[PDB]
């Protein structure tokens, strides 16, 4: 049963287990944690790896000799337990010198900081192991119409990455890039708000096959979008680098509960997509444990993560695996969802009368999809009622 | 003041004043309009040209003779009138054969009968006058989650666009298509939800440039989105081939409501978005006048979208034209967004110790960005205060 | 297994399995069933009964001939299967005289008519032996502002109830009213959106205690808020008098999926407290079958609904009797939730030097609530892990 | 001009102007105000009076004799300027002892602590001249469904207001109670989560009478739903103590823009509302000065909420004076809304064969609503072009 591996490359933030608990309408619950700490506790939970932004390990305003002591200390820790680090990102939405945005902020000397702060961690994150680098835009954006000329701040926006791109190129480093979408909050309407935004965005830089998106459960469903449709799109353009798992209970503010809570059949889904698309990126989750709880809690919390992936993994097997399913799928056509609908092009298509001229629609209107059996054996299975 | 001339380009599908009130819990409360008669008081109004779909011209089902007397008919009010006909589109969603979808339904059968239906109707659309063709896949999706395997679902969909992209080319016809985006209703969730998933979508077919997006006020707002952003992002790509102008109050139902009703300020946000950035294709009405009303209401209702237009580009126009909103938006250095962060390269960037070493973030976090007064200065502008 | 029986009080409406599939972009993909042939499906399913509206059992507009033979007809299958009629209500939704509503119409003399039309169908619910008559008033609202006064439709709508509650009293019938409420569609604002609002007015009316809610799952989640929540308050209140069961995939267009679609966790929670707390009223499952569904398909789905509670009663059941859950119910608190928290009074807790002068906050603020815990154990009840 | 006079009664909460910009991914932006200075920047705006929370006038932990300094050098602001205190609550969110709940903590020692710390500060505010008292219970609710029984915290919630209400109608208080309802947020879920929960919760206390509602713009349109149709409801029960005004733009975290800004319509539907129904309650802006804005543009975003009131109650006067809409009105028929439906009683109302068997409901069905015409004279009317 249920016991996370190495295999399954379970990941986690510094900042989620170390979130303290302090939200708009209330302090801290908590006190902070020892990020070496957290990757001692982490291993022993059998994660797999631990992600950072830089102002997690290293606080903000550290003159370069308290810099290296904070580095020094995480990387004894790391080698001490096997500890791998699969990603880092950048804190640009913290500080009250973000509060417009970093790379899309109004002020140019802003904007040119921002891009001075994430390269300094890119060094750093390439030494440390790290393959993908998230950009969280969540500053960029606005509360009211004309305090941000969109089209101009798409413009800065795609020159930010592209000397990201350039830099990293010149360097010869092997990271990619995931930027990770969010309709809102902190910002009224956040940049790229979406999956499809990001990736029709990636399209217009100069090196598109440096950048793919770190989509998030919770991210999407803050619009109301199903978020296993919005992945499949992802995998489908080839540009699932990442992805951040955690749960979200609606559109309202952004909650960040534990993977399986929230919308558990889109976590059932979602999982199923994932293996049986061959995903072989980190499972990140990125979750706050609820203030409610003290330390105790948090872990229990961070375990429940793992826990929930591997039943719905099991879960989602057994589906696929069943015979029942397997007819129930043929039944529906899935099969034929996969045929070309014109492999001979569109002549052919043209000249075929059973196309058009003699295709009988009232006796094709009148077959049933079966997609209500084939529903229900999947809540079945998700269940383990079967 | 406010009247409608050719040249403000206002067109009106024979679908929206031509509604008769059917709802999901409610008869028609209004017969059914004749085209000819449409053609006609939408000239009277001030209208520059009618769309349609083909199930809207010619009933679903008629002979060949039936379709060229509806055909002729309309043909003669246009000419009459001196009516444009700049967009068409295709009825896939109506039939119970496309309950399934056209493009991407599970048989092959049904999307091989889509796309002949479509091209049917594209060779009409051409010799009327029509640049653009929308395709609205408002069946396209599912309400379960095994009944679509969305990663195949979207190679049905390319592959369907491609077979398109090929029919037009070999005909060496001068039409465009443009893809309407819809994140739900009538299915539970619609494949391409947003404008974003629309234009990544348009980056992976055979011929990108034939291909744009037809967005619509009240669906991207069906996602709780911003509007003008999703907007502002389409023209930085340079995408905006068309676009369907309405009103929704909030995430419910789509409503279709006449253009102003619903989220005014987003209303002002749009038009100053489109005048300023000089959008030059059909401002199309895509509305219902609500079933409470009768045929007078229907006219009453279609008069009020192009008159709101109207009302808001003069007061978008006197914003931007006056000196203290102009002086305002210095103040909250909208003119520094449109300087190159760092236009001598990256090189330059990384000597530069002012950009970090020496960058006084404190002094810089202190700055206010005076969005309050620009965004008050923009409210008294909407209404007439100023 | 979970095979339903008579004895689980499962209940359908002639217009769920009976729903022909017409949407609002869309035409019926199923014939009409006869209500003889729904009563003797259902009943072989393992239902309990049958509920109606006038319309879906006389046609609208029927003669008295042809009334008193349907309801001839109707009577005789239930007769022979055993089937009950728990309750019943009116069409005042689908005759376009119902536009701007039934109750609350401007014209006054729909208002008339909408009570003769449910005084009439009270008449034969009695005959037929229900004891709910429920109310959705769907088309009581506005799609805007100055169209409906709503103090005075509120007069209005008390004045309806009164008048039934008068009616129902002078003839010594033994049937009580429920109220259900839906914050949207068809209306762009229905009135009484919530739960809350209906149980408010109803203390306004002059027989209070005639009137409860009938609440469905999806109406309150298109408002984003939380079902078990909401009826937990009706339950406090003594109002839960029905219950409308089926699924909802978020805020967006109503969609009346099977009973266990939609938020699944919502659903176990929500049968955890019907099944906790007593409710002694029909399950009743107002639901539509997907229009991609044949007849198969209807009965599937049907059968789904009932199958659905049966498992998230018995994993409730589990889940509440499980030592390892009522320790952790302990340690989370929740039987100090149940002290009372002032029973020595007011002068005794101002005297109380311990509740406040000498309260230690940071000892309490230290104590972790392990709700998080507590929720894994509920998924893995839910799940089936244990 | 729409120069705001203490006449007008706007008011404004300490911790509004005050907020320092401090949200759930940022730190503070502005330095914390002196209430003293507050009270009299807000005299000089036009503003008639200020409210607080306990913890905004006096620190939390503060010593009895800082205390007391505190609200002495408070009251010299007040007696100064002529600046009223209307209303005033308590904190019980911010500290960590209220992570569960002050009213309904599932400690019973918080709930004890909870009741003592509001005790004190309505003390407090019947001495500053406060006639209501509102309590936001922003900590009562749950993320997870065991954590919370919610039928016996109603129990517990019910306790407390009557404990309240037994211990200010001993003093011989002239001071009222006003519920403030909020769906979500800090909480997933929050108990009386709309206008319509807090309004049947009421109807549930020992001295109903003493308790009415401080509804909030953001927070019913943070369920999507109606504010001017939940105020007229609140109003239809005598129940509007008090009045949050603000802005949202649609379902997500919590905004509070200043008032005029999100739903525009809205705000203008619901000045109309409070200025026809005479509301002669404090007109309270509870909203945050986003935090791009220095101490200049807090006062911008103050005085920007007073003048787009003024506007917006010029523009609802003059429509409401207007003939035209006069007219528009009988036209839509408001004035038979009025009208009783069956004045004449039930038993005349089934005698009435016009009413039901020679009613002409085709006729009925027929007549326009003309609600197209009379919403685009209240549009002309608020975009002033007319
Ligand atoms: O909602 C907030 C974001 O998801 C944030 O937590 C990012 O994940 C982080 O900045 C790394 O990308
Ligand atoms: O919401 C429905 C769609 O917007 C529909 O009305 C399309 O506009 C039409 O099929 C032409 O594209
Ligand atoms: O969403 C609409 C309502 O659920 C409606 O179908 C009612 O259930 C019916 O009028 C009788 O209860
Ligand atoms: O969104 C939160 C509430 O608006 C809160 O700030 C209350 O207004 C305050 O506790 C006193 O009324
Ligand atoms: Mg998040
Ligand atoms: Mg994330
Ligand atoms: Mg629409
Ligand atoms: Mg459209
Ligand atoms: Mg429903
Ligand atoms: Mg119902
Ligand atoms: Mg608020
Ligand atoms: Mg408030």
């Amino acid at each position: 049963s249920y016991q996370p591996t190495p295999e399954d490359r379970f990941t986690f933030g510094l900042w989620t287990v170390g979130w303290q608990g302090r939200d708009p309408f209330g302090d801290a619950t908590r006190p902070a944690l020892d990020p070496v700490e957290t990757v001692q506790r982490l291993a022993e939970l059998g994660a797999h790896g631990v992600t950072f932004h830089d102002d997690d390990l290293i606080p903000f305003g550290s003159s370069d000799t308290e810099r290296e002591s904070h580095i020094k200390r995480f990387r004894q820790a790391l080698d001490a337990t096997g500890m791998t680090v699969p990603m880092a990102t950048t804190n640009l939405f913290t500080h009250p010198v973000f509060k417009d945005g970093g790379f899309t902020a109004n002020d140019r000397d802003v904007r040119r900081y921002a891009l001075r702060k994430t390269i300094r961690n890119i060094d750093l994150a390439v030494e440390l192991g790290a393959k993908t680098y998230v950009a969280w835009g969540g500053r960029e954006g606005a509360e009211s119409g004309a305090a941000k000329d969109v089209r101009v701040a798409l413009d800065r926006m795609k020159e930010a990455f592209d000397l990201l791109g350039e830099y990293v190129t010149s360097q010869g480093y092997d990271t990619r890039f995931a930027i990770e979408p969010k309709p809102n909050e902190p910002r009224g309407d956040i940049l790229l708000p979406t999956v499809g935004h990001a990736l029709a965005f990636i399209e217009r830089l100069e090196r598109p096959e440096l950048y793919g998106v770190n989509p998030e459960v919770g991210h999407e469903q803050m619009a109301g979008l199903n978020f296993p449709h919005g992945i499949a799109q992802a995998l489908w353009a080839g540009k699932l680098f990442h992805i951040d798992l955690n749960g979200q209970s609606g559109i309202k503010y952004d909650q960040d509960l534990r993977f399986g809570a929230g919308d558990l059949r889109a976590a059932f889904w979602l999982v199923d997509l994932l293996e049986s698309a061959g995903y072989e990126g980190p499972r990140h989750f990125d979750f706050k444990p609820p203030r409610t709880e003290d330390i105790d809690g948090v872990w229990a919390s961070a375990a429940g993560c793992m826990r929930n992936y591997l039943i719905l993994k099991e879960r989602a097997a057994a589906f696929r695996a069943d015979p029942e399913v397997q007819e129930a799928l043929r039944a529906s056509r899935l099969d034929e969802l996969a045929q070309p609908t014109a492999a001979d092009g569109v002549q052919e298509l043209l000249a075929d009368r059973t196309a058009f001229e003699d295709f009988d629609v009232d006796a094709a209107a009148a077959r049933g999809m079966a997609f209500e059996r084939l529903d229900q054996l999947a809540m079945d299975h998700l269940l383990g009622a079967r």
